[PDB]
């Protein structure tokens, strides 16, 4: 039989190309192991005439791969990568329109809790470690967010079309973003027993689940916050009917329905109040309904409680 060949390009991170031949009468797979074409998996087929020049992804079985892969990354996970494009796959056919200017995710296969995380994303300071989170973000600030989210979905161990929580996706992506400079001293008393002074650094000191008010927590719950040191604070607890209004807040998530399979909306404090729903958009002087997460920017923040 005739032998046909193409040239071309693998890598695993799309900024290092490795040029390769490929036997035409062979599978992708039989040559690369897995194998992926913007995501859709190739190891199954055979080459195409079109495929020639184009820009083919790779599990990293070679060593070259798996170190471009870690420092893209910054992951080690063997299945990274196929659940990156698998993801990927799905989410480049959703729409990212720009609502009250910011990108959002067009309601498809449960992505309100992304999309509202995107939103908040957008919002506060955060700059990422890992490169791929970084160019994504980046891209996806200018409404080109299908990498952003497909990476997410696969740092967050969540398959399309699955429900997510809010504030464990946030989680996740603090334990990527540089939050070292974070620090959070907090002051428990009894009256009668004395009081304890923890303090917290990085991903913990930006996170509290129990108030959604900072106001609060600078007063008491007796806990109250001595000092606080970041660029945000995320005040979260389980869902209550709260009211927000202009000017106190930067974002918040309102998770209506029960656990594990209900809806999320994303409310911003602008000159106005915006509730933000996928790609719809109402705007309102006051909002209250259930909220899960309050969002408030900060620099530096010292009590004066003695
Ligand atoms: C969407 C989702 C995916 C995965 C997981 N594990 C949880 C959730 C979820 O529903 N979280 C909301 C905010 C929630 C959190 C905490 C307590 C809650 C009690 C009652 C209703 C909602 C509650
Ligand atoms: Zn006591
Ligand atoms: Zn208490």
């Amino acid at each position: 039989a005739e032998v046909r060949t193409i040239k071309v390009f693998t890598t695993v991170d799309n900024i290092n190309l490795h040029t390769q031949v490929v036997d035409m009468s062979m599978t992708y797979g039989q040559q690369f192991g897995p194998t992926y074409l913007d995501g859709a998996d190739v190891t199954k087929i055979k080459p195409h005439n079109s495929h020639e020049g184009k820009t083919f992804y790779v599990l990293p079985n070679d060593d070259t791969l798996r170190v471009e892969a870690f420092e893209y990354y910054h992951t080690t996970d063997p299945s990274f990568l196929g659940r990156y494009m698998s993801a990927l796959n799905h989410t480049k056919k959703w729409k990212y329109p720009q609502v009250n200017g910011l990108t959002s995710i067009k309601w498809a296969d449960n992505n309100c809790y992304l999309a509202t995380a995107l939103l908040t994303l957008q919002q506060i300071e955060l700059k990422f470690n890992p490169p791929a989170l970084q160019d994504a973000y980046y891209r996806a600030r200018a409404g080109e967010a299908a990498n952003f989210c497909a990476l997410i979905l696969a740092y967050c161990n969540k398959t399309v079309g699955e429900l997510g929580d809010v504030r464990e996706t946030m989680s996740y992506l603090f334990q990527h973003a540089n939050l070292d400079s974070c620090k959070r001293v907090l002051n428990v008393v009894c009256k009668t027993c004395g009081q304890q002074q923890t303090t917290l650094k990085g991903v913990e000191a930006v996170m509290y689940m129990g108030t959604l008010s900072y106001e609060q927590f600078k007063k008491g719950v007796t806990k109250y916050l001595v000092q606080q040191e970041s660029p945000f604070v995320m005040m979260s607890a389980p869902p209550a009917q709260y009211e927000l209004k202009h000017g106190t807040f930067t974002c918040a998530s309102e998770y209506t329905g029960n656990y594990q399979c209900g809806h999320y909306k994303h409310i911003t404090s602008k000159e106005t109040l915006y509730c933000i729903d996928g790609a719809l958009l109402t705007k309102s002087s006051e909002y209250k309904g259930p909220i899960t997460d309050v969002f408030y920017k900060e620099n530096s923040y010292t009590t004066t409680i003695k």
